């Protein structure tokens, strides 16, 4: 199989799938399952088209779009979209591979997949981007359906890109029905959808820790990190906050912002809301460290990541990108005495990190090992809201925010229900040493995913 | 523009609309919005097809068949149907526009349009009506659609037309499904639905000047007069004797009808009820004025309408046919000291009666002053409650008759405290000076389809 | 039938229809065709939109869409398309109506159809047609097929526009055929087709004055008037040149350019190519007598035409626009003796001037009586041409130039030999008496149109 | 862009084509040609497929298949399918690419595409090929269409696979059109095609050489080199033979197969028919040798190629594999005197190779200088049958060998004494100095190309 491209990304998150999987007695219990990793591993279609637009000037330019469809055996394709210009086949890959798990723990039934583009929203006008979705819609509108493929919202994507997406949509089929998720509530829209959108992941991060904390010496007290800003990293600092939490190290992509009283103070609601402001009009954070809101208050750090210098903290909560640790902030961490390292995104942690994690809780016999979390346990939320709109879109009737938020408590429930349930059921727990929950997550996730292709013949 | 052709019904609404909008500063706070205005002016799509049918004697007849399309912003073509033979473009494109603001009005997701087709079903047997229904669904199938174009019921289209195009959608498509509004309770009907509508239209006509007159001295004591008889009518005259009224003026199509002592009597539900049998049958009110009960309460006149012989009345319910109420009729509900004129119609007064009501409304400060009650704030209901249908059938589950009335409530709350709402807050009068109705539902429902559009990038 | 709109172009070609019809005793031997009348003039479909572009400065532009399919009783309703700002539903309903018995005479299969809008070329860089294009295929590609309807070029719609189209509608469908008639030689074009869109219709009416002369005194000799210029005229000037013909005087949109010397000179044909240069750049001819060449032997005439003054002429080639010749001007070619009168457009004579043409042909008992020639019977060939084209298409093999001129010369002598016929079997008319080409034509186009829906089922 | 992965053979033939556009004044000329180049470059449609099958073991296997859509500006996506263990998008993104221009330069409307699978053919049952087939064109049928994907035969597909997705189509679309090439006679199959495409390949690398012989010193007496065998370079031989040529080095895959004396002996013609019985039979080359017939005939080296031990030839035909000619083996050539240079393949050469036969070109003034030959203008021919084909489908009725072949001459005239022609006509030569062919057909297909893109409007 040397043909195949070389894809980093997608290649490190299936060669630790598979690392998992062999690590526990899944296979020694059904060695049939081996089969069903060879069939999951390639998608069942990816389309790749040229999208060709016009900028202000009238020139002509010539981006690429993809749609990613991992996978059907759960439910439709329904993903998501990116607009980025990083974004190819490997990381839409590796998204889609993610997504598909995600979906099977949360309990809903989806598909994996993800599209997106290499347009770069930062720097287009208003009328670029209504003509770059027009296009992207016309050479897209054939491989989707109200009930084959449903896109949604992701980085680059938002109200306004959707809006056009959709308009362009309904011209071409005439057919108003939903195909994609992300709607204003003109439209066949969400309650809930856009606080879902940027707090689904939120909410689970949160929750998820303080689960994993046994439900004794909680959020408060702890010092916390949160890498990233914007989206999911504000809302979890403001939940963290309301859970009696202190933010220490939120930053952004250019660099950090560190609290010089790390250890009697913390970033204000306020401060976050400046932040969120900011990232709203594409500005850095480094900006509010000149005024004195900041300057007697946080430290900007020019490219540095806060893991480095946490200063003895002890629940990390990487939302940043991808690769946003390493084994050195591994290294960094245990020195800070960090016990509860969970992502905020999608393999936020390089596999040096994880060996280091997973060593560092063998070592320890007892509750002062580190816990770490798998990113897919965490995020979910807005790919529930987003059922629960596809839902009101078939039904032609739109709910009210209390259903909404009814369902996603019931469904966040059962996602954590169901992952420690399967981590009962195969990754053993016992007293001493801590069991691994990303075993869990991944081994449940792969089990349903292999028993519902079994059944419906993708396998045999 | 000198190649555009002449309807004038149309051009009015139209220009109507333009004048309202323009009254308003709201062209000056957005000065965008007059392009969106030519925008919403001309159709999506409008489809004129050649209906072929024959006769019980063997004969060749051609017909017109027609569906406008007006806008599907907010949401589906869903519209209705008129078999009239009356029914050319212009009127179709009327009521379509006044079907896009009435459901933007709504809050419900409904979408403009309207078909039909110069069919007389008068004088016609069942056979033809088969006829003519089959060749319809046969030459309409391709353009409509289960979710692309919805049609229902009006003037022409009874329950039997429906089941005939229903049928002969079925034999076609080769899929049960709901594709058009009217359907009965056997086959993915919904409870009351055209009661429902008829009732719905009436609730709003009542409930709208029942809050025009900001609740003191109601209905009760103050004389009402209503033009035209049938469903619209019939019922509001039961319903605003149900809130202590009293009927005075109950009219027709080639007469009217009023009671002798229009002050000291009234019109008993047994006697409307004959009116709906009658009508029903197809005859004329004439037939009764000649049994003692009318001849001993009313008295008839012939071609005569009853705003100029009513009585010194106090609200009037113009619900007959468009153009309904001219400035001579106006002159004389003033006269008559009418307060409150609200039409059960689409734009039932003529031009000259809107400028008079206006012109005695501002020139009269004080809560003694006509009150010009616009169509499309009144009326509604019925696309609610096909609206409701649809999602009945879209689900395959039928509800209950209390539960669609609940949902039916909350719907024309929403719409008709958004009426209300909308006169006392877009117009934004002087205190005594009367909220002008119009102005805020022609302002709101404008300003609503205009973002709507603006976002899916219908304009820019 | 008081709700019809008014049409003026398409009811004036009815009434004339109907009363040829009338005129002879066709339907006192098929009294039964009487309903045919009525069934055909009723279009089978009629589809209007509204079509949405940009132009450079970035502001929204709207224009309308149509697509009249008249008639597909002899085949699909390949039609045509036309861009001008004078078109609506009346001209498109008029062109239609002809091209359905234009169609019938050629004896190809082609039905009867014309689509269009309002857009104006004039003044509109290539940007501004590109995306016009655009938004006009978007929005007609549904009604559109490969079968259903292939339009074709025509006033307004050059090479440009059909690339536009052709490049828009292989994006949308996603399957390149031949669903338009117009493209150029690389992609699915036709030989002996850009130039025979024109040389088709000068070669008819050249042709059909020919065989009005009965095989004697021939074009040459004659003074001839061939009205307006562009794509006709000029090669219709140029093949009567080629027949021993003096092309006498060519007027344009604005005026007239009549030579001085009536007798003794005529029109180069490489003053005629000037003209040709000119009218493609969109110039007027107004400016080319300031050139010595033009001044010395033309003059230019603000706002005349050449009929009141070209003196004592005998053949008459009106082909400039509808209803370009009144009675006044029939009278003053009267008075010039002429005896030939034949259009080369669609209604190129008003109803007034056919009325003082037949009764001038039936006041003159023999030869020395003046002849009207329809435009059905003229025009023709480009159609022809076009169906060729679909043919090709369909068959994916492109014809040597030869072949395609064998088969147009062909069908060109069938439709010719047809004309006769009926001209010489319906008109049926005594020794000297000529067999009127007028009502042959349109007896002949009635009468297999007729036949033909009958078989078919569209009327009984 | 550093996102775009890293597909070699793709990114040596646009650099290719690029260094070859920008060596000649065509920017100069048309500048505008710069920015058509950035968008035939990314391929309109890339389709990726899981295809999951069975084996006689009951086992599961998993394979992918592709479908590249490069380009439809000149006509339908008609390509080709391989089945081959290699195959990945790299290769089957380049060989769409050299499709363009080889479809562009036959003159025939046809697009640029080519779909397969990493299928491997060698040692698989019938029954294996059988499903796989299925398999592969139940994931692929949707994609594809009578006149939207035409597939065909190559390397790994011959009758039987054709003849297995053939009958999956017709299952599954349930309509029998012709909708991939290479079907037999019984079933809308086409005359000469099994021999036509390895025939007309043939054909075309050996009289393109017959025509840069410049009609003086023909094939006879001249050497000739011929890399690989099968399908082509058996033929290639054959007819070198028929020509009066000597095969002197007709080799294989695994080795090479080289007579003692080059000079005076030659390979039979019967001896090449031997290779071509154990090349269907999937045998070696050196089984042959083995036998007395070539044992003291040829000469047979292991792992390795005829180019380093030609024997002083002047005629090479690289038709094996891509980049089977290195800088190495061009100064072996160059060393062996060689001065007629063909590939009988896509990018028989590497870009070294290139470069040496172009300055030797340069180097010498007059017809000493070594002439290299594109792959598009050589190669190729099988693809005008391969076109001339699915017309007779269409048409529903078959041709006959003569006429096929009739019009087969016409189009290799039409493009390849043509392409003699373009490299005579804008390779702008003198008298003396060879041209640059391989300039002059790369030029001509991606002007042409570039126009075609141009007004159907997919840049500006």
């Amino acid at each position: 199989m040397s043909n195949l491209p070389v894809e980093p990304e997608f290649e490190q998150a299936y060669k630790e799938l598979a690392s998992t999987l062999e690590n526990s007695t899944l296979f020694q219990k059904n060695p049939e399952y081996r089969k069903a990793l060879a069939v999951v591993s390639v998608p069942e279609r990816v389309i790749q088209f040229r999208v060709v637009w016009e900028n202000d000037k009238g020139e002509v330019q010539v981006n690429r779009g993809f749609r990613v469809q991992f996978n059907s055996a759960l439910g439709p394709y329904k993903g998501g979209l990116r607009f980025h210009p990083s974004v190819n086949l490997s990381i839409l890959k590796f998204l889609g591979f993610e997504q598909i798990f995600k979906n099977a723990l949360t309990g809903l039934n989806m598909g994996g997949g993800k599209g997106g583009s290499d347009f770069d929203p930062k720097g287009k006008s208003d009328s670029e981007i209504r003509r770059f979705c027009v296009a992207f819609m016309t050479e897209l509108c054939r491989h989707i359906g109200a009930d084959t493929d449903v896109p949604a919202g992701d980085i680059g994507v938002t109200g306004r890109e959707i809006g056009y997406l959709f308009g362009q949509y309904r011209k071409l089929r005439n057919s108003w029905e939903g195909v994609l998720t992300g709607k204003g509530g003109s439209w066949g829209g969400s309650l809930i959808r856009p606080e879902a959108t940027g707090y689904g992941v939120v909410y689970y991060v949160e929750h998820m820790i303080a689960h994993a904390t046994n439900g004794a010496e909680s959020f408060a007290g702890k010092r916390v990190a949160i890498s990233g800003s914007g989206n999911v990293a504000q809302y979890a600092a403001l939940k963290v906050i309301e859970l009696g939490g202190r933010v220490v190290s939120l930053s952004d992509s250019q660099g950090s912002l560190i609290v010089k009283d790390t250890a009697k103070d913390s970033f204000t609601p306020a401060e976050i809301d400046a932040i969120a402001a900011l990232k709203v009009d594409r500005k850095q954070i480094a900006e509010l460290v000149t005024d004195a809101a900041f300057a007697d208050k946080f430290t900007y750090l020019p490219g540095q990541r806060p893991w480095v210098h946490v200063g003895a903290v002890d629940v990390a909560l990487p939302s940043a990108t991808q690769n946003e640790v390493s084994g050195e902030e591994a290294q960094a961490l245990i020195a800070a005495g960090c016990k509860f390292i969970a992502e905020g995104s999608n393999m936020g942690c390089t596999q040096a990190a994880i060996d280091a994690f997973e060593a560092h809780r063998e070592a320890n016999k007892g509750a002062a090992a580190i816990w770490y979390a798998p990113g897919k346990a965490a995020n979910a939320g807005g790919v529930a809201v987003s059922g629960l709109e596809m839902a009101q879109n078939s039904a032609r009737l739109s709910w009210t925010a209390e259903e909404v938020d009814a369902r996603l408590k019931d469904i966040m429930k059962s996602c954590f229900q169901n992952g420690l349930d399967t981590a009962k059921e195969y990754a053993t727990p016992a007293d001493g040493i801590l069991p691994s929950l990303v075993t869990g997550s991944n081994i449940a996730g792969f089990t349903k995913v292999a028993a519902a292709m079994k059944d419906q013949g993708d396998w045999w």
